């Protein structure tokens, strides 16, 4: 069997003429020839058997992409393992390849408005129907949105998703552990555990001042770092605001803040639509409550070039609601089955 700049990708006959693209903690992802579809793809080798957090990201990560279908959420084509459990070592999910991610990209390409508002529409229109599925993606940062030569962008990476339930999404102070710490919602630090929609969307109001400056918006050194950066643009949170966080040990904290003002995006984005801007503001309020939902941020006149519910399609069979990783080996095997 065939390995690559490290180990074997058991990948069978049908893929061949592999080429090593990246790597992971426990896996590697190559490109490689599809000898059935006559086209080259992407195989992700996944080795996560020996560690229960591990078998859990992988099993959402299948679970979910399975059962998704959308122009804007990258699709599993075949996955590939032993015949049995006890042989089962390794899965390899087989994707469509795609040239780069936006995370690779802004590390050296300026983008055109077009291509932010492009960018942006096609982030919204996967996430609108990932929210229609009542799933929250939870990680949603540029590594995460993969883009073709024709800059088609994909959604990946479901490891850190959840079913959303608003009605246990309260917690206390300085307790939480949400998405990537530079796209991660004030209130994750204040007292949400980021079971809803809203914190999705504070991720894309951070890429997307991301793509209009190529850096974060919001770069905390350290976990505890990340509230200083947003309020040092955001500024002090108004009463009504606070008046929201009824924990005692989270109001009090901001309460004992000096008070900071506002800074403009239009200073800090002098050279950004102010259409852009606007939408921004609305994606980035502190208030989770008042901010914008996925479906009013495809309306914003920002996208009115691409802006057509009809054509902005939401999930047929959303998702509607521990385990020993010998349980979830078993149920990874019983979920790849249909590719066997
Ligand atoms: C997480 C993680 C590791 N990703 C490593 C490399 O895989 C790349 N990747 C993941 N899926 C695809 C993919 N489907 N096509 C091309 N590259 C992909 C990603 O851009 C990165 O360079």
């Amino acid at each position: 069997p065939e390995m690559v700049r490290g180990q074997v990708f058991d990948v069978g006959p049908r893929y061949t003429n592999l080429s090593y693209i990246g790597e992971g903690a426990y896996g590697m992802v190559c490109s490689a020839y599809d000898n059935l579809n006559k086209v080259r793809v992407a195989i992700k080798k996944i080795s996560p058997f020996e560690h229960q957090t591990y078998c859990q990201r992988t099993l959402r990560e299948i679970k979910i992409l399975l059962r998704f279908r959308h122009e804007n959420i990258i699709g599993i084509n075949d996955i590939i393992r032993a015949p049995t459990i006890e042989q089962m070592k390794d899965v390899y999910i087989v994707q469509d390849l795609m040239e780069t991610d936006l995370y690779k990209l802004l590390k050296t390409q300026h983008l055109s408005n077009d291509h932010i508002c492009y960018f942006l529409y096609q982030i919204l229109r996967g996430l609108k129907y990932i929210h229609s599925a009542n799933v929250l993606h939870r990680d949603l940062k540029p590594s995460n949105l993969l883009l073709n030569t024709t800059c088609d962008l994909k959604i990946c990476d479901f490891g850190l998703a959840r079913v959303a339930d608003p009605d246990h999404d309260h917690t206390g102070f300085l307790t939480e552990y949400v998405a990537t710490r530079w796209y991660r919602a004030p209130e994750i630090m204040l007292n949400s555990k980021g079971y809803t929609k809203s914190i999705d969307i504070w991720s894309v109001g951070c890429i997307l001042a991301e793509m209009l400056s190529n850096r974060p918006i919001f770069p905390g050194k350290h976990y505890l770092d990340q509230l200083n950066h947003i309020l040092g643009i955001l500024g002090s949170p108004s009463q009504e605001d606070l008046n929201c966080i009824i924990n005692l040990k989270a109001r009090n904290y901001l309460l004992s803040l000096p008070h900071k003002n506002k800074v403009p995006w239009n200073r800090l984005f002098p050279n950004a639509d102010s259409k852009a801007l606007d939408l921004l503001d609305k994606m980035l309020t502190f208030n989770p409550h008042k901010r914008i939902e996925v479906e009013q941020a495809l309306a914003h006149p920002y996208l009115e070039q691409y802006y057509d519910p009809s054509d902005e399609p939401i999930a047929e069979a959303p998702f509607k609601f521990d385990l020993p990783k010998e349980k979830l080996k078993e149920l990874i095997f019983e979920e790849t089955a249909r590719f066997q």
